[PDB]
């Protein structure tokens, strides 16, 4: 499930490569070409690293604070030059200059799948099958190797590419940062982490659960679709305090029936049961009929994503 294909191995290698070549990173060496769009604590743009020539992602956070402050936060995302996969978005450094702290990371052209969900309406049931895969396989990641969760799966930090490629970004590496900064949606938290009781790696099951239902209807699914809701979809106001109630007390969301296939219906039901102990692991996810189904389905992820978002 970590183990790395021929392809894999040599995007991962080349990234690192090229990554070796750029120094230190710096204020003054960045050149803005356009806005990615917004993340939470921050605004990011796509920028020239000018010295290298490489085309970098940047998120810019305001922060006013001391020396003493700033330097812990940098030396705290240091961790993240350790984590090296696939599924995870690459990442160059982080400075402080100015007010603000920066985080330099690799670019997906894709964007976030909350921008491609925005375009498209909705996802297809085999595109969101190796969506499932790489997050699964990006928590496992991040589990194994780092003996961390990732805290905030959600649609806008899954990021896609033209390669094809699908990697998880913003997962809380510094509590520093989170200190400062500390102020993102609640909205995918689990009923558990909203109780403030036992909280793992199910807790992030729970997000990309109720993330893959919200890119298969193409709508945040709680409250549910009434009978008309979903016949305006497929033919076949909550303020934030009341959504969080919902959550909790509610029984989950789950897909409408007849428009998607059974082990998808499965697979979304067994990462939304409530109670985290019931709720399936990694290691029964990674072996789920909707997971094999999947990954041995030939999805030009790549082609539909192109298509969809008019990319090229
Ligand atoms: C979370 C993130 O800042 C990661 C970087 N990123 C991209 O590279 C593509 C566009 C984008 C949109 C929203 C958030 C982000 C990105």
């Amino acid at each position: 499930e970590l183990e790395l294909d021929e392809q894999q191995r040599k995007r991962l290698e080349a990234f690192l490569t090229q990554k070796q070549k750029v120094g230190e990173l710096k204020d003054d060496d960045f050149e803005k070409i356009s806005e990615l769009g917004a993340a939470n604590g921050g605004v990011v743009f796509k920028v020239s690293h000018k010295p290298s020539g490489l085309v970098m992602a940047r998120k810019l956070i305001h922060l006013e604070i001391k020396p003493a402050i700033r330097n812990q936060i940098i030396r705290e995302l240091q961790v993240l030059h350790e984590c090296n996969s696939p599924y995870i978005v690459g990442f160059y450094g982080a400075f402080y200059s100015d007010g603000e702290i920066s985080i330099c990371m690799e670019h997906m052209d894709g964007g976030s799948l909350d921008q491609v969900l925005k375009k498209a309406g909705r996802i297809p049931e085999q595109i969101l099958g190796k969506v499932s895969i790489a997050v699964i396989k990006g928590l496992t990641y991040l589990r194994e190797k780092h003996k961390i969760m990732h805290r905030d799966v959600k649609p806008s930090n899954i990021l896609v590419n033209s390669r094809g490629e699908i990697k998880l970004c913003d997962f809380g590496v510094s509590g520093q940062l989170i200190d400062s900064m500390a102020v993102g949606t609640r909205s995918y938290m689990s009923p558990e982490r909203l109780q403030g009781t036992h909280y793992s790696v199910q807790s992030d099951i729970w997000s990309m659960g109720l993330s893959l239902v919200e890119m298969a209807v193409g709508r945040y699914p709680i409250p549910p679709p009434d009978a008309k809701e979903l016949e305006l979809m497929f033919g076949c106001p909550m303020a934030i305090f009341e959504l969080l109630d919902y959550i909790v007390n509610e029984p989950p969301p789950k897909l409408p029936s007849g428009v998607f296939s059974l082990e998808f219906q499965d697979f979304v039901n067994k990462c939304l049961i409530k109670n985290p102990a019931e709720r399936a692991d990694l290691k029964q996810l990674m072996v789920h009929a909707f997971i094999k189904r999947s990954d041995a389905e030939e999805v030009d992820f790549a082609g539909w994503l192109c298509s969809t978002i008019g990319l090229n």
